[PDB]
């Protein structure tokens, strides 16, 4: 932290000064990303009562938030473009709410800003965060400057991005302008809940691609406040990617090593809270196999001149869902979060440790709990001890399984792309596409039960094409056409496309597939298919593994038949819904090739 801004280059200084003019902070501080800075930020937050120490561990901290500020708010997230059609497909003719992004005009946006931001930082410091996405480096690392009035956001940005001296030395005219405020100028007129500043009814997370700008107001929660992450690395970047010949995707990246010692890399698009983190740092239940983590959330991908799809992880940390994490489900996450980690909305134990449903950290008898509400909690209570969307925020270099190449500027070559979401019935454990166009169709057709990561009724089955529904930075029809065109790249070594489902439910009423480390059995088959092994049989929906080429050894309770349902009625209904969905939400912006693939599916279904 410093009061000198002189280290900022001209363009960055200009942006900071106009943000200072608008918001009227009490003082202005440049962040340097240092250890001493981190300590001073931690102390200040403990004073404010925002952070609580966790003495059981090494430099770990707990925040509790206002119950209204616990997740992303998709209905208050907008794309600001001169023309609506650049942001979103035609508004649904039946008049329902848009499902592929919310357009806001530049004029509506300017008005919205003038109603929220003037004097919003009164009595608060404005922190200047120069940051880099990817090694700074690299390239193609992309740099940004985030201003914020929240020390919590500063600390989280320091974990999740590179901040900020090697960043300062590279920073020029070329950068994202990220403006954030929790939107609670001092003095307060009404009290905070859990010392957590936020303005729920006034929340606005805006993206202005043509200005290389993000403007976020009223929320301190991760997806709304860590502007390099979803806002920049997905929304702004996907628009940049489309015009520059690359891809910015909601995808984990991992390395798989086979018993033969062969290593391949795979990307996987799952919706939020649908298994990316647990897969990316999985400990395989097949000991002849090895997994390495590259990233758990965002992938930037570009074909090299070898025609290979190269992927980097632009992030520096993990912002992972805590509930469910244990030495059974994710022992690699357990090792990662043991030190230098900020927890949000998890339980506090009387022994100075943390708690959530699933955690199996050895605890003494008579240990008591306080919930994310900050109130005493007991095994048996109506609600969970930890919020369903509670988080850990930990630096990636503390993961014991990081791929030797995880911060390699060149990227890793991708041989498989995997789509998947939560589907309780009908959709098999694993399917391989018949080819590129078909796999793009499968991606577009993705549906997944809503989770606690945003404002949707948990359990509601929702379309989520490419797991990108909340994160499109431009017209989703054009995004599909971009994916189609990508596969037409001359001499491209295309990855194979797959669709998985970890979440089929049995009768009754558990999960059919044990998942977690056992997902290595699926990845093994996928790797086999990459190697070109004759291990698949065709179905109306794509290739599936032959029974006997999918390793179910040591899973006596698990039946192949339940993993691979193939019911005509289900798929007839699915086609009907897809037809309805595309028509309402994509309209004329739906690529012909996607409709052609739907017609292909309906035709294969006719044969059943
Ligand atoms: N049943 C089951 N649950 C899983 C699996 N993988 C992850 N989960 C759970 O789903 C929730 C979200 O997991 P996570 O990997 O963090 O999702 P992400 O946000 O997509 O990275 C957590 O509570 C996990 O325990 C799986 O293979 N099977
Ligand atoms: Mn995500
Ligand atoms: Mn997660």
């Amino acid at each position: 932290l410093s009061t000198s801004l002189s280290a900022l280059p001209a363009a960055a200084r200009d942006f900071v000064e106009e943000a200072v003019r608008l918001c009227r902070p009490r003082e202005v501080l440049l962040c340097d990303g240092s250890e001493e800075e981190g300590k001073e930020l931690l102390r200040g937050l403990q004073d404010d009562g925002v952070l609580h120490p966790l003495p059981k561990y090494d430099n770990c901290w707990l925040a509790r938030t206002d119950p209204r500020d616990v997740a992303r708010v998709e209905s208050k997230t907008v794309l600001v473009t001169p023309e609506q059609s650049d942001a979103v497909p035609p508004p649904p003719p039946s008049g329902g709410p848009p499902q592929l992004g919310n357009w806001m005009s530049p004029n509506a946006f300017q008005a919205a800003v003038q109603e929220r931001f003037p004097g919003c930082m009164a009595g608060r410091p404005l922190y200047v965060i120069p940051f880099s996405m990817g090694p700074p480096t690299s390239p193609l690392a992309k740099l940004g400057v985030q201003v914020t009035d929240s020390p919590y956001v500063v600390l989280s940005m320091r974990i999740m991005t590179r901040v900020g001296p090697a960043v300062l030395q590279r920073l020029d005219d070329d950068f994202v302008r990220c403006l954030h405020s929790v939107g609670r100028p001092l003095p307060l007129t009404e009290p905070l809940v859990s010392s957590w500043p936020c303005d729920p009814s006034r929340v606005l997370v805006a993206h202005i691609p043509s200005e290389r700008r993000i403007v976020s107001f009223g929320s301190g929660y991760g997806g709304n406040s860590l502007l390099g992450k979803k806002c920049f690395a997905l929304r702004i970047a996907s628009r940049m990617a489309q015009q520059q010949g690359w891809l910015a995707e909601h995808m984990l990246i991992l390395g798989v090593t086979s018993p033969s010692g062969e290593k391949r890399y795979m990307a996987a698009a799952f919706p939020s809270a649908c298994g990316k983190t647990n897969l990316a740092m999985m400990t395989p239940s097949l000991p002849g196999w090895r997994i390495h983590c590259v990233g758990d959330d965002i992938a930037w991908m570009k074909f090299d001149d070898e025609g290979r799809l190269r992927a980097i992880n632009p992030e520096r940390g993990f912002f992972g869902v805590a509930p469910g994490t244990s030495s059974r489900t994710n022992p690699n996450a357990m090792a990662t979060i043991a030190r230098n980690t900020i927890f949000t909305n998890v339980g506090l134990r009387s022994d100075g440790g943390v708690y959530w449903d699933g955690l199996d950290e050895p605890t003494e008898p008579g240990v008591t709990y306080t919930s994310w509400l900050g109130k005493p909690w007991k095994h048996g209570d109506p609600e969970p001890c930890a919020h369903p969307n509670s988080r850990f925020c930990a630096p990636a270099d503390q993961c014991p399984i990081m791929d030797p190449r995880w911060d390699d500027p060149e990227g890793v070559p991708i041989d498989a792309i995997i789509f998947g979401g939560r589907r309780p019935r009908g959709v098999p454990l694993v399917v391989e596409a018949f080819g590129w166009r078909h796999g793009v169709f499968m991606g577009s057709a993705m549906r997944s039960e809503a989770t606690a990561a945003a404002e949707h009724k948990g359990g509601r089955l929702m379309h989520d094409p490419f797991a990108m529904r909340p994160f499109f930075g431009y017209n989703a029809g054009r995004y599909l056409e971009h994916w189609l065109s990508t596969g037409l790249r001359s001499n491209a070594r295309l990855p194979r496309l797959f669709h998985v489902n970890w979440f089929l439910r049995d009768n009754e009423g558990r999960f059919v597939w044990p998942g977690f480390g056992h997902n290595a059995r699926v990845l093994a088959w996928i790797f086999g298919r990459i190697q070109g092994r004759d291990t698949a049989r065709p179905t109306p929906i794509g290739w599936v593994p032959k029974e006997g080429d999918l390793d179910l050894g040591g899973l006596p309770g698990v039946d192949y038949s339940q993993l691979f349902p193939m019911e005509k009625g289900f798929w007839e209904e699915e086609c009907r819904q897809l037809r309805e969905y595309y028509g309402e939400n994509f309209g004329a912006d739906l690529p012909r090739d996607v409709m052609a693939e739907l017609e292909g599916l309906e035709e294969r279904v006719r044969k059943m």
